């Protein structure tokens, strides 16, 4: 160990281990991280402009207020390394092998290191027309590393805004600066004014008297690393429940016993429903025995006031509703039906876009998941269910009610390969949430890590001189991050006679994408992660 | 203890470049690569 | 260990340990110190100008002479590191947790280190219009460290002038140069001249024939440190008596048995003092039995010729008197009554001022402490205490006497959080002082430390060439100081039925101060350190 010895090797690959029903996935990952001298060396607390596209006038009468970026934050001078994403860990072929051969999968445990620290200082030379730059490495400079295993810091580490290590192994990764929210009141009234067509800002402010500011320095112990030094996090063990890798097509009309039918005679005929049968029903039902009114033990899916905007303290937010496909109600392709709690992923060059300085999009609409599909407008309710058919009164078509209840069974989205976050923080409240709208894994104990790195400052000869001067020496670092997280799957075996339709690239896509270009530009394919049909019950 | 965070206070923070002096406001970045809900591209916003 | 290995980690946080009545506070602290090449490499002995605002004329007839900065010193080329202050060790929230949960606290022991030495040499380049500077680190340069555990050096390490490590953890700290007084005679006569309205300098000189000059080199052993080297002080154990964390509101009128009173009948009425009672008194007292003349065993507080100016050898000084609040005599707010032995703390950006190049102020007036309050002018004495009331003669209103005596009980100021010094040197004299005017802890044995660092000189090719040249190479260093001192407290439990009024920010202050700004500027709050009422007896 010393200046001239490399501290750790590069390993990025995954290998699978099959024994019996168990399959162990050990996915290594390694990244080359480029770190810049922190912008300012101090903690800052400030709020922001309202945002882009927020209305200045009432012409659209408050509907634009759904575009609100206003927030108040504290930005630390620390940079966040998180490996929370699928595709940081696995390339497309190895996620395919996972998704075909595994029925469900868990997180086993995580381990990660930092090493091969290199710190350089740029030195300008010349008159500025020549402007010769020189890159000298400072052997005694420090890089300082904070990891909170106690989760004392605000968590704020997930892919929303996609701050994560790059997906393809051979490109350099660039960190984003750590920051978290402080309490503020953004409340907006969209009912304001006569006729209730006006929107108004009720109270928009940063609340100071109740506020909590936690620096990295007082919270956790910080390791200081020279060039020959390395850092290891130690083991982190998950405890979470598995996620299903198969999608459910059954609604409550597909689930139960089948309506009595006599078979068709020849290839042209249709099945024929038996008129008089002895089964259970709901209301007074006798003459009209029908599979719609068959009593069932459970119901699959629930209605929601789809795209509910919350308008809580802190701003307008959105309350997801259940994921499902609009494909049954899809009809014409031109129009795009978002109502299935669909999600859209913007992404950049390092995150799997082919073109630099442009951002490709995806928008998963969850087409495979059906039978959970409930579009709120389509539903109805009646006063009475009887052998008689109600009148125009007693029948209500467009309520938009929340029908979630004790009888409902639903599915989470599952893992969304390239851009989806792996895990999440469990909010500590009475009645923890039942399931997550995005991240497939909930951490019952604290989530892993939240690793923070800052480049210690290099000050010039004179300190706090100010006077239109710069305080410290321009510096940057490059170091190598390596980690492995282990997965436990359960072997998938054929449950059907006919051929399955196996995982692969999305339907509209060709294979010339997803492969390197003449320049080396390529896109990573979306993989559903809930990839195959399975009987719900 | 009481919880002050809504779902707008909870998660990752919208990308912002800092203010320069004591009078200025933070400035929200126009073009960012994050997740959204419906088809959202041009209007990347912390609400959605 | 070597050039490319960091010698020690950054830890700045405190953690508390509660077992039974004992509470152990272990407060770590770590600082990044910026060290400049010493101004001159030699010891200098000189005296100074009289000072700013000292009178050149007798217009104010000697009253300005209270402004006297004149002194004679010897400045060593050494820089002093002292962690003697509250707020070097603790942030506001952790001093609050100390102050609420602890009844009293002691110093247990101190330990401190230096490591991650970085020494650079600045090299100018170009014609001076371009003036390109280059920062090269000299791997073989030395930083030399002296610590006297024997206290052979003049102590001179306390916060008066606030030479101490910065309070907030993430800013760099800059050392002040070590120096100490040599004997001189400043004596000033304010009684001079006919009518005794003239001030005159009796004898102002540096006394050479009796003088003592102690260098650092001959006094103590000096450690020399390259980059890969580190330094540890070893353990230092305090022996001192505890300090109360609660304030006493009782005077001698609040202390004893209560004057017999029959209760009031309804919500409007006042208590009624019994006319004829059998108690003790002082002089001949019979008909006028009164709580004022009740004999008591002790007396609380003492009078003093408040703001006594000493005018000893070496200059006019000031002899403190006892700390107390002027709030009972406060009346109108506009006027500011200083007479309670109040103290004022100037402070700078690194010491908790928000604005750079400006110095915020505080002035603790000790408002909570009452019942010790004695304003000298207000008092009086009589010839006889009898049932009769004396005449205009025999009664003397404005004496200003010192009433300290064998019967008096008093309080020290206590700990003053941001700017107050933790400990102090015990002057070695017959009859050591009873209690300290500022620092809460007296060191019965020697005080800790007094750590001194100098940056060893880097000489150019030719030595002692002089001739309008510079002797040595421009150099500076940055290194990391870490230390922990442990405290032993005693658990505080409720002694009352009603709610206490718990520690927090000062009354006039809001919470937008004390929190980082958009630039990151914030102020640390004053905390009283004697925070809650308690029965004196």
């Amino acid at each position: 160990s010393g200046v001239g010895h490399s501290t750790g090797n590069y390993n990025n690959r995954t290998e699978f281990y099959y024994h019996g029903d168990e399959v162990t996935i050990v996915c290594h990952s390694s990244r080359h991280i480029h770190l810049n001298m922190s912008e300012s060396e101090e903690y800052k607390i400030y709020d922001t402009d309202r945002g882009p596209r927020f209305p200045t006038d009432q012409t659209l009468q408050g509907r634009d207020t759904i575009n609100d970026s206003y927030h108040a934050q504290v930005e630390t001078p620390w940079f966040l390394i998180n490996p929370n994403s699928w595709g940081t860990w696995m390339n497309p072929a190895d996620f395919q092998q996972l998704t075909t051969t595994c029925r469900e999968v868990t997180l086993e445990h995580l381990d990660q290191t930092l090493d091969n620290i290199v710190i350089k200082t740029v030195s300008k030379q010349g008159s500025g027309a020549e402007e010769t730059t020189q890159y000298n490495n400072d052997l005694t400079a420090l890089l300082q590393v904070a990891l909170d295993k106690s989760n004392q810091l605000p968590w704020v580490a997930d892919n929303m805004y996609l701050d994560s290590l790059g997906y393809i192994p051979w490109r350099p990764c660039k960190l984003k600066q750590y920051s978290y929210h402080v309490n503020f009141w953004n409340t907006i009234d969209i009912i304001s004014g006569p006729q209730q067509n006006q929107w108004q800002q009720v109270k928009k402010e940063i609340r100071w008297d109740d506020l909590q500011f936690t620096p990295i320095e007082t919270t956790t112990e910080i390791d200081l690393l020279r060039t020959g030094d390395s850092w290891t996090s130690g083991p982190y063990k998950f405890n979470t429940k598995p996620t299903q890798l198969s999608y459910h097509w059954q609604s409550t009309r597909h689930t139960g016993s089948v309506h009595p039918t006599d078979p068709p005679n020849a290839i042209g005929q249709q099945g024929q429903n038996i008129r008089d049968i002895n089964g259970w029903q709901w209301g007074d039902r006798s003459d009209p025995m029908s599979a719609a009114t068959r009593v069932s033990n459970f119901h699959i899916g629930y209605s929601w006031p789809e795209w509910r905007i919350h308008y809580g303290s802190g701003g307008p937010a959105i309350n997801p509703g259940a994921p499902f496909s609009q494909a049954p109600w899809s009809t014409d392709p031109q129009v795009r039906l978002t109502q299935g709690a669909s999600e859209k992923a913007i992404f950049d060059y390092n995150h799997g876009d082919d073109d630099p300085a442009h951002r490709d999009q995806w928008w998963q609409n969850n087409l495979p998941i059906t039978g959970q599909t409930n579009w709120a407008p389509k539903n109805a309710h009646q006063a009475n269910l009887s052998s008689n058919v109600p009148s125009r009164q007693e029948f209500w078509t467009q309520d938009y009610h929340n029908t979630f209840g004790p009888f409902t069974a639903v599915d989470d989205v599952g893992i969304q390969y390239p851009w989806g976050a792996i895990w999440t923080k469990t909010p500590d409240t009475t009645h923890k949430p039942m399931m997550s709208a995005h991240a497939p894994f909930i951490c019952k104990d604290g989530p892993p890590g939240q690793l923070l790195v800052k480049l210690a400052p290099n000050y010039t000869e004179n300190l706090q001189t100010d006077g239109l001067g710069n305080n410290r020496i321009v510096t940057y670092a490059t170091f190598w991050w390596t980690g492995k997280l282990i997965l436990k799957g359960k072997l998938r075996l054929p449950r059907q006679f006919n051929l399955y339709n196996l995982p692969g690239r999305p339907r509209g896509t060709e294979a010339k994408k997803f492969l390197p270009n003449e320049i080396g530009h390529f896109e990573l394919p979306f993989m559903p992660g809930r990839c195959m049909p399975n009987y719900t019950m």
